[PDB]
C-alpha cells in the first residue's frame, strides 16, 4: 500500500527563496530558421509547451548557518515545494497561424449554389487564430501527455494504399517546445496527415498533445503532478470542406440521390476554424502565487532527487510581431524594396520557496522508498533517465536563499504564513 | 538586507489633502501638427502614457498651526502616501486608427481562389479599432517599461541589406504620452519596420512600451511600484497578409510543392486586426479611490524627495471627434467646400491624501538611507535627475490642506477610516 | 469651512410618500413635426435626457394631524429626501437611428483595392444603434454636464475660412430634452460640423452633454448632486472614412509615398459606427428603490426651497416603433398607397419618500444660510432662478400622504426600515 | 385603509399538494390552420403568453380527515398559495419567425452608393429570432398588460386619408394566446401597420402586449401580483429602411440638399431586426420552486374565490420544428415530391402546495370584505366575471393531496420548511 508523504518526512521551519530571473525564447512562430544546415533561429511559438526542469541544491551537502539539526548517520534531507509563482512578461494578446496552401475547398457555412467540381489543388492562402490555453502544473517527474498517432494493422487484408490509417492512443512525456492541442485535436499531423497541408505551418509536421491527468491522476505515488490549472476555451469561427477523394462515402440509405449537377454529392468531410475569444487580465493564470499546501496525491510537494519539473502553457501573450528591413531605399515605394520577417517572444520568471524535510533512514522506511524510487536511495550517499528528452535546464543551485523579506515571493510568502 | 519603511519612519495623525483639478490635454489623435515650424497642436491620443510628476511641498519648510512636533535637530520630515483617485471626464468611447497605405495585401481570414501575385504598392486605407487597456501606478520613481528594439549584430556575417534585424529586450522609462501597446506588441515600429506603412499613423513612428512589472516588482527597495492595478483585454478582428518579399521562405519539408498557380507559394507573413470588446461602466477602474495601506514592497508609500508619480492609462474614453468648417457655404453640397479634422480629448483630476512622518537621523539611519538614496540625505539641509524625460508636471506645493471634511476623497476618507 | 447639513437640521419620525403616477411623453424620435408653423408633435428619443423638476409642498404652511411638534417663531421646516424609485414602463429595446445623407465615403474595416477619389456629394443613407446608457442622479438643483463647443480665437492670424475651429469645454445646466452622449462624443455638432451630415439626424442639430460628475463632485455645498448611479457600455461596429478635403494631411516623415494611384493618399480621417449590445433585466437600474441614507457631500438630501431635481437617462427601452397608413386601399400592392412614420415612446412613474425636519434659526445658523443660499431665508416669510431652462414639471403638492403602506415605495420603506 | 391580509386571514398547518400534470399544446406557430372553415391546427407560438386558470376545490365543502377544526357559523375557509413550481419540457432552443414579403427596402448598416428609388412593391423574404423572454407571475386575479392601438381623433381637422394615426396606451386584461412583445415594441400592428407586411406573419396581424407591471404595482389590493419573475434580453442584428412615402419628411434645416441623385432624400424611417443571445440552462428560470412567504402587496397570496392565475412566458424554448412528407416517393429528387411544414410544441406541468385559511365572519371583517370583493361574501353561502376572456382552464379540483412526501414539490417543501 503506497503511503503519504506526510507519514515518513519530517518537516522544519527552514525556508528558502529561489527565483530563476529572466528567461527569454526568441525566435520564429512557425518554423525553426536554419542556414541549409545548423539551427540559428529557434521555433518559438506561443502554443508551445514550458517544461521547465528546475535543478535544486542537494541539501545534503549545503553549508547552513547550523548544523546541530541532524545526525548525517541515521537521516536524509529533501527539498519540498511549498510554493511558486510563474512570472510572465509581455503584453496580452493573441497570435495568428496560418498556411499558404491550405487544403480548404468550399466554405460551407453559407454557400449559393452547388458549384463545379474541384479539379487538382484548390489549395489556398488561410490564417486564424488558435485556441486559447493556460495550464501549469509542477511535479517531481516529468508530465504525461496523450495525442493520437498511427497504430499498427493486425495480420490483415493488405492496406491498399490510401486506406484509413488506424487510430492509437500514444502516451508520452510532455516535452519543452511540444506542441498544445489549438482545436484540430491532439494528433500526430506528420502521419495521419500526408498532404502537409490540412493545418497550419505551426503544426502540420508535429504532434499536438493534451495533458494525460486522468493517467496522471492515477499515479500510484503521484510524482506526475501534484497540483495543475487549466483554462481553455474556444469557438468555432469558420466551417470548410477538405478537398481531395472521399474514403468513406456517404452511405445510400442516408440520402436521396440527385439528378443533373446534384449527382456528384459533394465531399462531406467537413472541418472548422477555431478561435478563442478575447484575452483578458481578469481571466490571466499566471503572476499569482500558488501555495500548495495538500497536495491531492502521496506526495506533498516532495522533490526527490532535487529535481523539479514544472509545465506551463500560455497563449494569452502569443502576439506574433512584424518586422520588416529595406533594401532599396529609394524607389518610389516598391515592396520587392523590402523583406518581411516573423518572430515571437517569450518572457519568464520562475519564482519559488522551498522547504527543507528530513528522513530518518529506518529499516521499514529504507524499503518503501526503494520500492517507490529505488533512485533516490542509490543516490543518498551516473546516466540521465531522461537525457534523449528536452527540456528548459533551470538551474536554481547557486539561486538560494533563507532571507525571504529580501524578495517578492518572500514577502507573499510571510505575509500569507501569518507568522 | 532592505529593511522594510516601517521600521525606520514614525507616522502621525498628520493627514492632509491635495488635488490637481481638472486637467486637459487636447490635440490631434495620431500626430502633432507642427505649421512647418514649431508644434501647435500636440499629440494626444487615448493609447498614450500619463506619467505625471506629481510635486509636493517639502514638510521641512511648512508651517503648521503646530510646531511643538518634533527636534529639528534630529529628526526630518516626510510625505507617506496613504490613498488616491484619478479623476477621469469624458464619456465612454473606443477611438479609431487607421492608415491610408497600410501594408495590408490579401485577407486570409476566407478568401476564394489563389489570386494572382501582387506588383508594387498594394497598400490600402485601413482603419480598425486598438486593444482596451487600464492600469495605474504609483510610484516614488518613474516607472519602467520595455519593447523590442534593433539589436547590435556581433563581429558576424556582414548584414546583408535586407536581413531579419536583431531583438533586443530594451528596458526604459516610461514618459508622458509615450504609446501602449496596442495589439501589434510593445516593439519601435520606427525602427524594425522600414516601409513605414505596417501599422497605423499613431504607432508607425514610435515605440509602443509595456510596463516591466517583473523587473519593478524586483526592485530591492521597491519606489518604482508600490501599488498598480492593469486590465487589458482584446480579440481578433479581421486576419491579413503582409506585402513585400519573405524573407524567411518556407521549408520545403513542409509542404507539398504546387503547379500551376499555386507554384508561388503566397506570403505566409500573416497578420491580425485587433479589437477591445465594449467598454462599460462596470469594468471602470479610475474614478474609486484608492487606499494603500501596505505596500507588496519595502517602501510603503513613502514620498522620498517630496516626489511622487503616478502613471495612467486609459482607453476606455477614446473617442476621437471629427469637426469640419465650411470653405463655401452655398454651392449645392459639395465635398471641396469643406476640410475635415481630427481632435481627442483627455480629462483629469488627480487627487490625494498624505500623511506626515518623520525620521530621526540616528548613525545607523543615516547610513541605511545613504546607501538606499543618498540624494534623499544631500537634500534634507542641484540638477534633475530626470531633466532630459517628460512628465507632466503637476505642482501641489500650494494645494495641501488638512481640512479633510472639505473635499470628496477627504470625506471619503475619514469615512473608510472609521474614525 | 462648510458644516454638513446633519449638523443644523433636526430629524423627525415623520415620512411621507408622494407618487408622480404614470408620465408619458409621445413624440417623433429624430425631429419634431411642426405643421411649417408650431410645434405638434414634439421630439421625444430614447437617447434624450429627462430632467424633472419635483415639486413639493411647502411644509411651513401644510396642515398636520399635530401642531404642538415646534415654536414656528425659532424654527423652520424642510423636507428631507429619504429614498426613491423611478419607475418604467414599456418593453426593453433598442433604438435605430440613422441619416439619409451621412457623409460615409469608404469602409475601411476591410476594403478591397485603392478606389478611385470621391467627387461630389458621395453621402449615403446610414442606419445604426448608439450606445446604451443608465444613469440616474437626484439633487435640489439642476444637473451639470459638459461639452465641447466652438471656441474664441484669440488677437490671432485671420481664421482663413475652412481653418479647423478651436475647442472649448463648455458647461452647462443639463436640461430636459437634452441629447446623450451616443458615441460620437460629447460635443455641439451643429456648430462644429458644419456640412449638417456626419452625424444622426437625431444629433446632428443639436448639443450632446456628459454629466459634469467632477464638477458636480466638487461642490463646496453638494446640492447638484447628493447620489447618482451611472451604467454605460459601447462598441466598435463598423469603421468608416468621411468624404471632403484633409485639413491637417497626413506628414511626410510619417509615410512612404507612392506612385500611381496610390499618390494620392486617402482621407485619413477615421470614424466608427458605435452600438451597444444587448440589454438585459439584470443590468437594469431603475424600477429598484434606491434609499439615501448618506449622502457623499455635505447636504444630506435636503430639499431646500421645497424642490426637487431629478435627472434620469436610459435608453434600454429606446424602441422606435413605425406605423404606416394607406391612402388607397385597393391596388394591388403599391408603395405608393401608404405613408411610413416614426413614434417613439417613454413611461415613468416618479414616486418618493420625505422626511419632515427642522431648523431653529439661531443667530449663527442664519449666517451659515444666508452665504450658503439666501434665498432659502429670503423665502421662509419673486421670479425663477432657472425660468429659462426646460425641466418636466412634476408637481406632488396635492401628493403627499403619511399613510405610508398604502404605497408601493411606502410598504418596501417601512419592510427595509424593519420598523 | 386597505389592511394587510395577514390581520384578518387565520392560518393552520393543513398543507397540501396539487399538480396539473403534463399540458401540451401542439400547434403552428405563425397562424392557425382552419380548413377554411372552422380552427383545427391551432396557433402555437413559444412568443405567445400562457395564462393558466387554475381552478381549486371550494373548502367549504371539502371532507377532511378531522372536521372539529372550526364553527361553520361564524367562519369560513380559503386557499393561500404557499409555492409552485412551473414544469417545462422539451428542450432549449430559439424560434425562427418571418415573412415572404416584409417591407424591408434597403439595408442601411452598410451599403454602398445611392442606389436607385424603389417602385412599387420590392418587399422580400425576412427571417429573424425575436427577443428573449421569460417571466412568470401568479395572483388571484388575471394579469394587466399594455400595449399602443388606436386613437381617438377630436373634433379637429379631418384626418386626411393617409395621416399618421394617433397613440393611446391601452390597458387590457392578458389572455392565453396573447402575443408578446418581440422587439418591434408593444403595439396593435393589425391597426397600426395597414400594409400587413411591416413585421412577421406570427404578429402582423394581432396585438403584441407588456405586461402593466407599474399599474399592478399600484393595486390598492394587490391581487393582480404578489410575485413575479421577469428576465428579457435583446440586441440589434440588422438595419432595416421601410419602402413607401415619408408621411414626415426630414426638415431643411437639419440638412444640406443633395443635388444629382443626392437630390432625392432617401427613406429615413429605420427599423432594426432583433435577436436574443443565446440561450442557456444557467438563466434558466422556471423548474425551480417558488416560495412565496411575503407577497410584497397586501393580499399575500390568498386565492379568493378559490381561483388563482398563472402567468407565464418562455421563449427558451422556441423551436420550431419542420417536418415534410412525400408525395411522389420515385422520381429522381424533386421538390414538387414533398409539402414542407411547420409545427411548434409547449409542454407544462404546474404544480403547487397550498395552506388552509379561516375567516371568522365579524361584522367589521365583512365589511372589509364586501368592499374590498363583493363576490367573495356573495359566494360564501351565477355568470363568470371573464367569461368572455379566454384562459387556459387548469382544474385542479380532485388533485388535491395532503401527502406532501409524495410529491417532488411536496418533498421539496417539507426539506425547506425545515420540518
Amino acid at each position: 500500500a503506497v503511503v503519504a508523504t506526510d507519514a515518513y518526512v519530517k518537516r522544519t521551519n527552514i525556508f528558502y527563496h529561489a527565483s530563476s530571473s529572466r528567461l527569454l525564447a526568441v525566435g520564429h512562430p512557425y518554423y525553426s530558421i536554419k542556414k541549409v544546415n545548423k539551427t540559428v533561429v529557434p521555433k518559438v511559438s506561443g502554443y508551445q509547451y514550458r517544461v521547465f526542469k528546475v535543478v535544486l541544491p542537494d541539501p545534503n551537502k549545503f553549508a547552513l548557518p547550523d548544523s546541530s539539526l541532524f545526525d548525517p548517520t541515521t537521516q536524509r534531507l529533501v527539498w519540498a515545494c511549498t510554493g511558486l509563482e510563474v512570472g510572465r512578461g509581455q503584453p496580452l494578446g493573441v497570435g495568428v497561424s496560418g498556411h499558404p496552401l491550405l487544403n480548404k475547398y468550399d466554405d460551407v457555412e453559407n454557400s449559393g449554389g452547388y458549384g463545379g467540381n474541384p479539379g487538382q489543388d484548390n489549395r489556398v492562402n488561410v490564417g486564424m487564430d488558435y485556441k486559447q490555453t493556460q495550464l501549469c502544473m509542477v511535479g517531481c517527474a516529468p508530465p504525461l501527455g496523450e495525442h493520437w498517432g498511427k497504430g499498427t494493422q493486425s495480420s490483415n487484408t493488405s492496406v491498399q494504399n490510401g486506406d484509413c490509417p488506424p487510430l492509437e492512443l500514444i502516451t508520452s512525456v510532455i516535452q519543452d517546445g511540444d506542441m498544445v492541442d489549438t482545436g484540430f485535436g491532439a494528433m500526430n499531423f506528420a502521419d495521419l496527415q500526408t498532404n502537409k497541408s490540412d493545418v497550419p505551418l505551426d503544426i502540420c509536421g508535429t504532434v499536438c498533445k493534451y495533458p494525460d491527468y486522468l493517467q496522471m491522476a492515477a499515479d500510484p505515488y503521484g510524482d506526475r503532478l501534484f497540483f495543475y490549472l487549466r483554462k481553455e476555451q474556444m469557438f468555432a469561427r469558420h466551417f470548410f470542406n477538405r478537398a481531395g477523394t472521399v474514403g468513406e462515402p456517404v452511405p445510400d440509405d442516408l440520402l436521396v440521390k440527385g439528378g443533373n449537377n446534384r449527382s456528384s454529392v459533394a465531399s462531406s468531410i467537413y472541418v472548422h476554424t477555431p478561435s478563442g475569444s478575447l484575452v483578458s487580465s481578469e481571466a490571466q493564470l499566471f503572476n499569482k502565487p500558488y501555495w500548495l499546501q495538500k497536495a491531492q496525491g502521496h506526495n506533498n510537494g516532495i522533490c526527490w532527487g532535487n529535481h523539479l519539473s514544472v509545465t506551463v502553457v500560455d497563449t494569452t501573450r502569443s502576439t506574433n510581431m512584424t518586422l520588416c528591413a529595406s533594401v532599396s531605399k529609394s524607389a518610389t515605394y516598391t515592396n520587392s524594396d523590402y523583406k518581411e520577417y516573423m518572430r515571437h517572444v517569450e518572457e519568464f520568471d520562475l519564482q519559488f520557496i522551498f522547504q527543507l524535510c528530513s528522513i530518518t533512514l529506518s529499516a521499514e522506511v529504507m524499503a518503501y522508498i526503494h520500492t517507490m524510487n529505488p533512485s533516490v536511495l542509490e543516490d543518498w550517499n551516473k546516466q540521465d533517465p531522461y537525457k534523449d528528452m528536452s527540456f528548459w535546464e533551470v538551474n536554481l543551485k547557486e539561486k538560494f536563499s533563507s532571507e525571504l523579506d529580501q524578495f517578492p515571493l518572500g514577502r507573499k510568502f510571510l505575509l500569507q504564513s501569518g507568522y
